[PDB]
């Protein structure tokens, strides 16, 4: 996260870390057995880390759980990043408490201007690379579809939204992918892609979770 602040330990109880011997993506807990993340974070060997603040120190409150399976959206397109969503089933059910809790799915899409909380352990630099130990947070509005499309003409599908600041200085960055975008208590977005980090007129692009609620529900029911 570039331009954000320290969240505070366990204040984003639905944030997960995907680990393969290092932190490579984020994700959100949506029930005791399932995490949502981005299709592009897809790899074998994933250990889901819940209740993490400092990802380098065991502090207490962590639960380390192997993914049992990862489900990339069948229509995911790695050139376009259209349908950039993935579900991960935990080998066993997390223990839900105040530190480790699930985020609700929206029942309707958010409008332009809604303020959301984005969070991750990704690079905190616009230029160069500086990874934090602790979770960082950012408040960012959802931009209008007109602005989003005039920033990335021919690249925005109806399953993507833009959020952030046209002025540069504040954004998600390398490391943050798969992580939540939460707006009024629901998960509206997934960190997906952009152009550099916190560059002027190049806001971050997010997966539009409201378009996937049925798919999520349907796939979880059958697995
Ligand atoms: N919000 C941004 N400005 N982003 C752009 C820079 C980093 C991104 C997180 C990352 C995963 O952690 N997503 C990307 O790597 C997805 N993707 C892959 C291909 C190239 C494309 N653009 S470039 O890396 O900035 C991209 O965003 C999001
Ligand atoms: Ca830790």
């Amino acid at each position: 996260i570039v331009g954000g602040y320290t969240c505070g330990a366990n204040t984003v109880p639905y944030q997960v870390s995907l680990n393969s011997g290092y932190h490579f993506c984020g994700g959100s807990l949506i029930n005791s057995q399932w995490v949502v993340s981005a299709a592009h974070c897809y790899k074998s060997g994933i250990q889901v880390r819940l209740g993490e603040d400092n990802i380098n120190v065991v502090e207490g409150n962590e639960q380390f759980i192997s993914a049992s399976k990862s489900i990339v959206h069948p229509s995911y397109n790695s050139n376009t990043l259209n349908n950039d969503i993935m579900l991960i089933k935990l080998k066993s059910a997390a223990s839900l408490n105040s530190r480790v809790a699930s985020i609700s799915l929206p029942t309707s899409c958010a409008s332009a201007g809604t303020q959301c909380l984005i969070s991750g352990w990704g690079n905190t630099k616009s230029s160069g690379t500086s990874y934090p130990d602790v979770l960082k947070c950012l408040k960012a509005p959802i931009l209008s579809d007109s602005s989003c499309k005039s920033a990335y003409p021919g690249q925005i599908t109806s399953n993507m939204f833009c959020a952030g600041y046209l002025e540069g200085g504040k954004d998600s960055c390398q490391g943050d992918s798969g992580g939540p975008v939460v707006c009024s208590g629901k998960l509206q977005g997934i960190v997906s892609w952009g152009s550099g980090c916190a560059q002027k007129n190049k806001p971050g692009v997010y997966t539009k979770v409201c378009n996937y609620v049925s798919w999520i529900k349907q796939t979880i029911a059958s697995n």
